[PDB]
DNA sequence: TTTCATGCATG
DNA sequence: TTTCATGCATG
């Protein structure tokens, strides 16, 4: 009915009103390195405070959430302050290229879009699209593993004087997409069995549910949201697509036709 | 029983390693208005002291419970003994810290004054204590500095001081902060199981149920909740669904001890 | 359509 | 196991 009916009836699931997610059934991830890689410490390109504090709030919510924590490893990558053109709208992009080229490489395992969507029968024509905000942060990076992603950052005001590292899957990592998509596939393994009349599509952090009735869809969406909630994930309510007869899933479009 | 081991990985400690409260955020430690960092010198140790104690901190750095640091604070780290040939436990004299730290009204209940409430209707108990409960809670990087302590050693490449990332053992408000938190989270469990009696004294817990049956669902529901919350309890020590159990020094059949 | 770097695939 | 240049995504 109202977006808020869904929002209020399931605050545990939504990212907006429900705290940052964290895959609870998911063990810390180890990041196996290439048979012979060795720590490489790239240096932080001189950064103009004008831009540092322009990106500081970003590091803050992360430092506070414990997703970014102090440390000191022989690894190091540059933090690149990316300013959206024509706006003091700064955001950090870690250049994890070196690290990436020393970390063993995992083969992808992602359902090419098109096909995946093609298998969906005319029977199920009520869709629900959801995208788990901050999907990678939901996955814990094993202890003995975070040193790799360390980037230099000093803030007396935050008890940081050297470098932070991640405790979750950081954007910019190459195996991040295939690892997550897999864990989520593993956490929705049960859910799909629970609902043999629903079709559950997922591309890493993008999910689509299709039912034969708006009701079956609604109920399916509840059981759905609720399963992600307790699991630790968090759906984006602003970009939520709720029991609708037509939706955009993966740059695609879907009720009685196509793109 | 060899079924609880295997049906609840996350609940127990043995099948779910060190815990972590996915619902509680890193804690900032409000310092006393007059407080100012304190540098207490490190009482030198004998190689045997260092030795024994060494592995300890090691397990710690690896697990990320310790981080190098150059803090103005510094507390001594006493080498502790026990009988046999060589057996120590790191103990940091966090006293000088606890004094400058701003304390907090004690939420922790009175041992006995607690069990008292236990209704004779529930003669079915389950007692499962929590393992490394404090480290399930973590420190903000801003509040870590206080807890910093000395350790010059290549073995792990330290020259500086080490500090804590989780509520440390020895801090005046730890028992109050953990109990307060576990209580915080475990709230809904209660509302969801009204006809189930849950007693919690810091990291020790006693679930009470009316019937053996009732007691099972209780324990399951609980273990299930300790998991997804980030709490690991010693399955070893655990006493599941028993008419007679022992909890908080005080034993329980009908009367007690 | 970047307060940077750049591997890639493209002509 | 290349034989130069370069826009454009991605770190």
């Amino acid at each position: 009915g109202s977006h808020m009916t869904w929002l209020s009836d399931f605050p545990q699931a939504w990212a907006e009103t429900g705290g940052m997610g964290l895959a609870v059934r998911q063990a810390p991830l180890i990041i196996p390195l290439k048979a012979t890689s060795t720590p490489v410490s790239i240096k932080q390109y001189p950064m103009s405070q004008e831009a540092r504090l322009g990106i500081k709030p970003h590091i803050q919510r992360l430092l506070d959430q414990g997703i970014l924590v102090p440390c000191q490893s022989p690894w190091n990558t540059p933090l690149l302050p990316v300013k959206k053109p024509g706006t003091n709208d700064y955001r950090p992009v870690q250049d994890l290229r070196e690290v990436n080229k020393r970390v063993e490489d995992i083969h992808p395992t992602v359902p090419n879009p098109y096909n995946l969507l093609s298998g969906l029968p005319p029977s199920h024509q009520w869709y629900t699209v959801l995208d788990l905000k901050d999907a990678f942060f939901c996955l814990r990076l094993h202890p003995t593993s975070q040193p790799l992603f360390a980037f230099e950052w000093r803030d007396p005001e935050m008890g940081i004087s050297g470098q932070l590292t991640w405790t979750r899957l950081p954007q910019g990592f190459k195996n991040s997409p295939t690892l997550f998509d897999e864990a989520l596939h593993r956490d929705l393994a049960d859910f799909r069995i629970q609902h043999p009349d629903l079709i559950l599509l997922q591309y890493v952090d993008d999910l689509l549910l299709a039912a034969t009735s708006e009701l079956d869809c609604q109920q399916g969406t509840r059981a759905l949201l609720q399963t992600l909630g307790n699991l630790g994930y968090r759906a984006s309510a602003k970009k939520a697509q709720i029991c609708q007869k037509q939706v955009k899933y993966l740059g695609y479009l879907l009720k009685e036709g196509q793109r």
